[PDB]
């Protein structure tokens, strides 16, 4: 009776590392492979359940109900790239503690691929298959990323220089088309090839963790964004927008993703969206024009920091976006 | 009786792969904890051994003899570094089929680091730690990286630009310190962090495989250089050679990695250095002034391809150098 998307919220629950493998670590997810049910167990002071859109198991290969990441994409995955295709402005982003496999799940590996990839090989067959089923249309790719770490914008494909002074992007706004950043290289995209290689560009780049040995930072965010446009003298264009947020474990280095949480709060149970630049640009994402998905990522063995996420995902599902489709 | 290093030998078998695991695949792989040997296995036309500098196991955790990435580097990867500030060059390469290994040994990844990092880590706590033990002594590290390709070398570490028409760098030769890349960007590193942004950087410049989603370039080679200068009104530099070469399966695309092959089998049983743009390059490693290593990666399934690594590993034992100490 009103014409508001709710947000799709959905878990995933990891493997065992090798590190807590070594310790007999203790498994306190799980999952209903009928019901999109995930339950946070008592390790050996509360049991807690929680439904989802769906509840991603992805935590032991040999189980009947595991969730791979090819599966990760046919559930969620594909059919919002139906909806960019359709005119929609999409967006998924990845939340959860550092280490919970978000970066796993919208990145994956080489022979391992997550969303990002599994979602540009999709579109390409697609614009590709979409030749001669209709050759009147045709598309034109744009891909730009960049990150947000310290409240500061970084163009990720932009070239870097040694002696380098690391140099900021400005955020400013479409009277029209939301917040972005001023000036963000966006590279036209012929194929998977050629987009998969801006993605690898763009991803070496990213802030170096000190920390691990050779990581990217945990309290980095990262927007990927595949600018779609379909045109027939006549076009429309789509914008994909795929995130890779910055770990939630327990200018200021983290304004950002901490105001995203009280956003999120905001939106179910004045939304502060300008406290922040993360939460400042995904504005229109997070309940503007976007069809918009948060994938909840959770460790198998650590218990508030999962209960944490879960509460958030939890709150996500009242949130209502006012999804169109677009035209020009 | 004649001053000849001879080349260090040693080869890593992998653990499964998911695909290989699904298949209930055979594993025909098997080495003895004690000797350094390795056994080329006949599958349920011949049972073949062969004896290592190292042969390390790493196709099962829970095995007894496991050889970790850290065991790894504590074996060769330290031990060469030691001989690097004693000023001697040295040269690592990682040879064998595609998905042996080869990249997972050198490089690693974020949570399992290979050979590269661990090298720029040691180095790094060296250098900090020669502070204060001798504070009239000083270092001075300078990064390079490159990947041959089709015979086309390009700088993994220049600055790329979209419309790319992209650029291929000269090879010309030092009359005294061998073949060298024209105008390479060296970039002087001041920390771990540092060096392992610029492998980070160098490595998304890869070339993108087109046989998989979301991959480097089965046959692009990349040799990934740290030149190391210690400061004493004097000086002098050695340089760490790091190779990640292509796979070994059955200008011109293929030149390389099989001219090197003609190579190593010239220096143990006219050697045609020059026949090739990597081997030209690599002339010096391979029996000019170079502390050198080769990993031969094996897969754990695959019979001949790793029959023809072995055999390679095996000749080029034979291989002997000319490694000295540099001096100015
Ligand atoms: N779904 C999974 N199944 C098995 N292993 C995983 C899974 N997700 C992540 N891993 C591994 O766990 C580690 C942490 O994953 P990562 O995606 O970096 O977490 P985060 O991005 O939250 O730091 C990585 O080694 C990753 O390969
Ligand atoms: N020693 C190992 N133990 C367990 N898994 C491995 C090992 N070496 C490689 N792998 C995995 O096998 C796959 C192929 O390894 P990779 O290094 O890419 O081979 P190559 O570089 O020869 O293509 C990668 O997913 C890698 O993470
Ligand atoms: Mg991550
Ligand atoms: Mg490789």
């Amino acid at each position: 009776k009103d014409p508001g998307a709710n947000v799709r919220v959905v878990v995933r629950v990891r493997a065992f590392l090798p590190r807590e493998l070594e310790r007999n670590a203790e498994c306190i997810v799980e999952m209903d492979p009928a019901t999109e049910r995930t339950s946070l167990l008592v390790p050996q002071l509360e049991e807690k359940s929680f439904t989802f859109d769906k509840s991603f198991w992805s935590h032991n290969t040999e189980d009947e109900h595991y969730a791979t990441q090819e599966h990760v994409y046919d559930s969620l995955g594909e059919e919002f790239l139906d909806h960019n295709f359709e005119g929609y402005h999409t967006c998924i982003f990845a939340y959860g503690q550092t280490g919970s496999g978000k970066s796993y799940t919208m990145m994956g590996t080489p022979d391992q691929p997550g969303l990002i990839p599994r979602t540009c090989e999709d579109l390409f067959q697609r614009i590709a298959s979409a030749q001669d089923e209709t050759p009147n249309i045709s598309y034109n790719v744009k891909v730009s990323y960049f990150e947000v770490y310290n409240e500061h914008v970084r163009d990720l494909l932009a070239p870097v220089v040694p002696n380098k002074p690391p140099y900021y992007l400005k955020v400013r706004e479409s009277p029209t088309e939301g917040p972005y950043v001023k000036d963000l290289t966006e590279v036209p995209v012929r194929g998977l090839e050629e987009i998969i290689r801006w993605m690898r560009i763009g991803d070496g780049s990213r802030t170096v963790a000190s920390t691990k040995m050779n990581d990217t930072s945990s309290r980095s965010h990262a927007v990927f964004t595949i600018m779609l446009k379909q045109i027939h003298t006549t076009e429309r264009s789509s914008r994909i927008r795929l995130v890779d947020l910055a770990g939630s474990e327990r200018s200021n280095i983290n304004k950002s993703l901490t105001t995203l949480g009280r956003v999120i709060a905001a939106l179910a149970d004045v939304v502060p969206y300008r406290d922040s630049v993360l939460t400042w640009l995904l504005k229109d994402s997070l309940g503007g024009n976007s069809k918009t998905a948060m994938i909840a990522c959770i460790s198998p063995t650590d218990y508030d920091e999962t209960l944490s996420t879960l509460r958030y995902a939890d709150q996500a599902k009242r949130i209502r976006t006012r999804a169109v489709v677009n035209q020009v």
